[PDB]
């Protein structure tokens, strides 16, 4: 099972072949044997393997140690496990006898220069130059590096390496090259790529160990595919491997790193490869732990901010605010993970306007990737229409890191473009949704998940029309429609105060909201099929609709788009109707939710937002601890 | 495990749903039941199937047989396995009952309209809307329609359908619609492609069955990505699709046809698809029975037509024969397969100037298709480079159509375009071979493929200069050496008559036939690897070699790069060392070869060829009676 030589001799003059260590050799003759040959001898040096074997069979057997009958069909293979210290210091005799003379009928001599190569990076163990997926999989990982880890940058740049820790995401690969040096006056030893490969990925040798930046020497980038060796350091020479982009349409994102051992005397006579996967990115869904929220603090967001601060206290979590609303509808922030560092990356949504200059500007730390897609021919679902499942068994197939959702219409989205580069992180399959029946039309509206120890770990709240009815008609059956929802609240246009009865009676709104169910269970039966959830997974909570036009906005504040933070989430106040001095909405809240261990906050968002068609979640990012998961044993 | 719907009904007006044959519809409520509801019983309309299930179980039973204690946790499922035949004309009534009083508490009625909706074409058996690999595999198969079938064509290119059985290349595509005609006034039948697989293949629509060409209505193209199907025919339209493209590095070979019911008063409620794979090009190696024969007939060709005439007449071959040498050098008589019609297909070759209109004026008749590559930015290994192994396993997997073997270097080769086109097949996974050392770098100069009953059927034969090594030792360990090589043969520059001693004791030649020998021994190794064989179906030919340059020329004729038709083998007669007045190297050749049943006929072709770097094989093309195993179940 590895690399197979056949070296010939002739009787009239010896052979001067080199070898590598560990691999075989098949020695035969030019020519014929000897007119009379019957028998015939093998010996060979110290530390030189020689085995007879039949070419039929697969066994082989030490051949320095009798006088073998002659067969044609025989064969001797000849392996050097170690290298060699000085050229032809080793050699293999082959002696044809006959049993008329008593000396030999001629000899057949084979010098050999044994030379270790070999190249590794990480072979990850937990074997061929093969990327394979599954637990039993083995392969190294390449990241992107798409932050600033040095105080100068302002790291996919640079053709350079100008900072000491920014070494830390790249991949290492060994280049081992024992044995006698006067062989590398005669042979080149060369690292290589195909030009595409090299498009993606840079490589830079070490010329002093460890303390100098200019001594990562780039060899390997976006012109450069070869370079020579010049073994600085001794039969081993250090690289350092970046990553240029992730997995796109074009790019299935394997790399190829080969080293050749050359005769210029050119002929190759041995070749090593080394395969890198780019790691991809990973979306981090509402069930996980978060660590950092991030919320904008405007001319007028007074107790909005005061909320969020006082709500994310619970969990502890940060509070980074931006100066200048939709700060989850500008960047999701996933992450690229790797064996060594596995560093969070945002995604920059192309619907830009508002916050379109926070992720290049304060989003991209030391250990903060940053990549985006904009297309060449616009945005209209971007980022609130992103969102991610928790894992989740389906069609027989397993998805441990989740799904991604995404919405769009079926007969005709979001662009292309983030489709490509969703589609081709190939480890969460995408899940395209109707969302086209909404207002601005993101997932979050109607969709969001909650972690709940219980059945599955996690429950998936879809808003529900259906479930507002029954509320209020069961509080009709009490007798409290008189109770008036926009009661309480600082007038942000003196929004007239309508009542249980008025909403109930009112034909136009119902039968809207009776389009705006059916939209929503559709939805609800492609999500029970893709992630395969059942009813006990599944939540309604009582949202009604409001609409100006054929597309359809919310009537009150939106309970599924809440801001979810581990065990506390923060929920848009519902100015619903009081009935015992409590918002009846948010006591229905609590007896879906807080049965849950979860405990509900609800927030003042009526005059900030809800106006401006937007709730907590639209209003407030985070990011999430990574799975525990690895990515790699994910078997696509 | 079929498409699920929830049409949820009112107690106060009923509701009108239309539902799809076969498919399930959970019927629900708009709000909540009576107040004091109890237990509930469903009824039918004859021909609606009603089931009761609980959400967590997936047990099904008739509902219409008692009357349930009430639970929101079970669920009523409504199919209707056959289409209404007037709207609304079945329909499904919910009573609400409690204990107290005796009439029913509240009705929901719901009417229904069934349409039954299926667009099949071919579902290959021997099922969702995938095409999957291996013997059980299912899935449409589409071809390319390459060839001229009309009279008047001089397929691919023409908009319209001008022939009467080039239909027959084409795949059909079956739309049934039944249901209630008046369902249509209202509903909108649409189909459709993506835009990228409309540049793929083209969609026909038939408006007068089986007789007419203008009947044959172009429907889905270039442009036309969608279209509307006007029930001409009633409850079932029929449509030919035909391929435009073969699988390629930006095509993996699927193309989706979809079929939509859409509510334009416009919603779409049902969505049918269907998906073809393009039929990739596959070659056939010499092992299979040939069908017909190519040679040119030249200014001085006199005999070598002959021969090749009374040769292949012995395995009953046809000899179409073109005025204009290397007629395998310019195509290779591949095929391309389906269930209905699988048909020859010429690949051109980019190395033009003599034969470069032999295809595409006298090679595409009838059911004869043409495809060729031209790369943007030149050839100089060409289609004698182009070669295919017989059925092989190898590194565990099985090629049961074998693999393709084509020519390069390892360090820097064929034009990139060709090689995409066949790694793009993805049948016969190619093998990339060392043969930069041979002057023109053919891969059928060194290696050649010859059916033998015995070990695997096959043997594969490689040029071996120590095999003649051997031969002519031997000679002269009998006293032959004074015979000579040149000796019978028509002058054609004088050529030097060489005698065995003296090309046994000429240095420099010996010792650039040893470095042609391991040339031949990588390949060798490569080939065992990548093919399976041992050194049983390995034959090594004797065959020493030229130079004029750094490269490599036959000294002699060539022996492997012979024309192989089945049992019989026109060679190139070696004009060796005549020892009995019969040539050494011919009787070597038979006592290798006729063992295996074969007939070995050594042609006269110096003065026609081998004078200009050419063999048998060289000049004589052939197509040969495809594989028995069918493509599609191959598991790559
Ligand atoms: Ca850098
Ligand atoms: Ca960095
Ligand atoms: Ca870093
Ligand atoms: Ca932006
Ligand atoms: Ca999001
Ligand atoms: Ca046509
Ligand atoms: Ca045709
Ligand atoms: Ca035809
Ligand atoms: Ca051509
Ligand atoms: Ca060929
Ligand atoms: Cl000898
Ligand atoms: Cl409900
Ligand atoms: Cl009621
Ligand atoms: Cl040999």
């Amino acid at each position: 099972m590895s690399l197979q030589r056949i070296v010939r001799v002739s009787l009239e003059h010896p052979t001067s072949a080199v070898c590598v260590a560990g691999v075989e050799t098949l020695v035969d003759i030019y020519g014929s044997v000897p007119e009379g040959t019957e028998m015939f001898e093998v010996y060979g040096t110290p530390g030189v393997d020689i085995y007879i074997s039949p070419n039929m069979e697969r066994g082989r057997e030490r051949a320095d140690t009798r006088r073998w009958r002659f067969d044609a069909t025989l064969e001797i293979i000849v392996v050097m496990n170690s290298p060699s210290n000085d050229l032809n210091d080793s050699h293999v005799q082959i002696s044809y006898h006959s049993s008329h003379e008593p000396l030999p009928l001629a000899y057949a001599v084979l010098y050999l220069t044994c030379v270790d190569i070999s190249l590794d990076c990480d072979l990850n163990c937990e074997d061929k130059r093969q990327w394979v997926w599954g637990p039993s999989g083995y392969g190294g990982i390449l990241l992107v590096n798409c932050d600033r880890d040095d105080p100068s940058c302002d790291d996919n740049c640079d053709q350079h390496v100008h900072c000491l820790q920014d070494l830390e995401d790249m991949s290492v690969m060994v280049l081992r090259t024992q044995g006698p040096a006067a062989l590398f006056d005669d042979h080149k030893l060369v690292l290589h790529t195909s030009s595409y490969d090299a498009k993606r990925a840079q490589v830079f040798h070490i010329c002093g160990p460890e303390d100098v930046c200019e001594a990562y020497r780039h060899v390997l980038g976006q012109d450069k595919v070869s370079y020579e060796v010049p073994r600085l350091h001794g039969d081993e020479e250090r690289f350092f491997v970046e990553g240029l982009s992730f997995p796109d349409a074009g790019f299935t994102g394997l790399i190829s790193f080969h080293v050749t051992l050359l005769d210029d005397s050119a002929s190759p006579i041995f070749t090593d490869t080394v395969v890198f996967r780019v790691a991809p990115w990973i979306m981090t869904p509402s069930t996980l732990p978060p660590l950092e929220v991030y919320v904008c603090r405007v001319r007028n967001n007074t107790c909005f901010v005061d909320a969020v601060a006082e709500l994310a206290r619970k969990a502890g979590c940060k509070l980074t605010i931006c100066p200048q609303r939709w700060i989850q509808d500008e960047m999701e922030l996933g992450y690229v993970q790797a064996p060594h560092k596995t560093l969070p990356v945002v995604f920059d949504s192309p619907r830009n306007g508002e916050l379109q200059d926070f992720p290049y500007k304060r989003i991209l730390g030391p250990d903060f990737g940053y990549v985006t897609r904009e297309p060449r021919d616009s945005g209209l679902d971007s980022f609130g229409n992103l969102e991610v499942s928790p894992p989740v068994v389906a069609n027989g197939k397993e998805y441990p890191l989740g799904r991604i959702l995404i919405g769009g219409n079926l007969p005709g989205r979001v662009t292309q473009v983030v489709r490509d580069f969703l589609h081709a992180q190939k480890v969460q399959p995408p899940v395209e949704l109707f969302v086209d029946w909404l207002a601005v039309g993101h997932v979050d509206e109607f969709l969001s998940f909650v972690p709940a120890p219980d059945g599955k770990g996690f429950r998936m709240l879809l808003a529900s029309p259906g479930a507002c009815f029954k509320l209020f008609q069961e509080k009709q059956k009490c007798g409290h429609g008189r109770a008036l929802l926009f009661q309480g609240v600082v007038d942000d246009e003196q929004v007239k105060t309508i009542s249980i009865n008025q909403v109930l009676s009112n034909k136009d709104l119902i039968n809207y909201n009776k389009f705006v169910q059916s939209c929503i269970d559709w939805n609800r039966e492609v999500l029970k099929r893709e992630l395969g959830l059942a009813e006990c997974d599944i939540i309604d909570i009582p949202q009604l609709f409001k609409t100006e036009r054929k597309k359809a906005t919310a009537f009150f504040p939106d309970l599924v788009n809440m801001l979810v933070l581990g065990k506390h989430l923060g929920i848009p106040k519902p100015f619903g109707p009081i009935i015992n001095g409590c918002c009846c909405l948010e006591e229905k809240v609590r007896s879906l939710l807080e049965p849950l261990g979860l405990h509900c906050t609800f927030i003042d968002d009526f005059t900030p937002y809800h106006m401006l068609h937007g709730e907590v979640h639209c209003g407030t990012n985070v990011c999430r601890k990574p799975f525990s998961f690895k990515w790699w044993n994910m078997v696509p």
